């Protein structure tokens, strides 16, 4: 299981928080226009994430593994407000109207990112599917903390219900990463090489997505 | 309207008119036939959450996904879930957990599950739901009959032994209603595939029940 350490090293060496977009974020050096383009363009992935999870679940005969995947899917989509609801709240807190959001056309970078996730989640390796999701979710707790700080320090976010997306979990997200790590081991079928390849593609794809909001 | 034709396909090839359940409702099944049925059904019971997630994973209608997730949660979330409750019914028939695990699904069982998965992973969301509806819309009536047969002929006096049929079928009425709404929500001028799915599902179920005679 040293491939799990290789997996974490890939992610550490290509981590979203070292991307220029989030370095600028941490300094307040982002325009309203930039934050608005980012929140709108991210919606596609936010809406797709439940499908990444059900994609893997639908191909899985490990009953305990399915329960862990279902747990995450419920966290994402069950109830009101769900994750998609909370993301919309953050979009509207930035000045985008409900109709600007629904009218937005996802960029090519956003579509390529979502396609990278779905390719792994519908592929022939369950472990590599989970590894694709882990390569994203394992970054989220740290990102959420930094994003919350920038939002209150530089971008004028006083009403804490306005960044509830980054808050109402930031804990569930720690749990998701831990359970995904265990899922990778439960579902491994001599395909550690695919686990690592999924991580490389996902981390690069996330960088390409963040690249699109800089000049 | 294709929904009425759909309901007529199901009414006219209904599991409760199959010889197996005809014999069930008279007590004319042996303890050995029951145990074979209960063990062979386990493949389908375990697979059912995957039918729902397969459709969900191909769906961008956010409201439709929530209804599919509701059914999936009903099936698999919590303890005891549906699968645990089926095991309870199996073991109440005299089968050991070792025998249940060791059981190899028949070809008729595998064929029935492959029919469901063929539609749920296919290119028509509405026809995937219609395949599930062609089964689930039958279950409230079937659950009622089976409960009668179990208590009246096969010695079930502890209601916990047939909890699979009770603690949910009441939710299965809701599932059929919601799946009928889902078929409409997701229709993409593929009513013909909706009907094709129902023909295959109703017949696959007859083939499955055929195998116990």
């Amino acid at each position: 299981m040293n491939f799990l350490d290789q997996l974490d090293l890939i992610i550490q060496n290509k981590h979203m928080l070292e991307h220029t977009f989030y370095v600028k974020w941490s300094k307040g050096e982002l325009t309203k226009e930039q934050l608005q383009a980012y929140a709108k363009d991210y919606y596609l992935h936010i809406k797709a994430f439940p499908k990444y999870l059900s994609a893997i679940h639908s191909r899985c005969d490990d009953l305990e593994a399915r329960k862990l995947l279902l747990d995450n899917l419920m966290d994402e989509e069950n109830g009101y407000p769900n994750h998609i609801d909370l993301w919309k709240q953050f979009v509207f807190a930035l000045g985008v109207t409900p109709e600007e959001l629904e009218a937005h056309e996802p960029s090519e970078a956003a579509k390529a990112k979502v396609a990278t996730f779905m390719r792994w989640c519908t592929g022939d390796s369950l472990a590599a599917g989970v590894a694709a999701l882990y390569s994203y979710e394992s970054q989220i707790p740290r990102i959420a903390r930094e994003k919350i700080r920038g939002l209150t320090e530089y971008f004028g976010f006083s009403n804490p219900e306005d960044y509830a997306y980054f808050t109402e979990h930031e804990e569930a997200d720690v749990r998701h990463a831990r359970e995904e790590k265990a899922l990778i081991e439960m579902l491994l079928k001599d395909d550690a090489d695919k686990v690592l390849e999924a991580s490389q593609e996902v981390t690069q794809s996330l960088y390409g997505f963040l690249d699109s909001f800089l000049d």
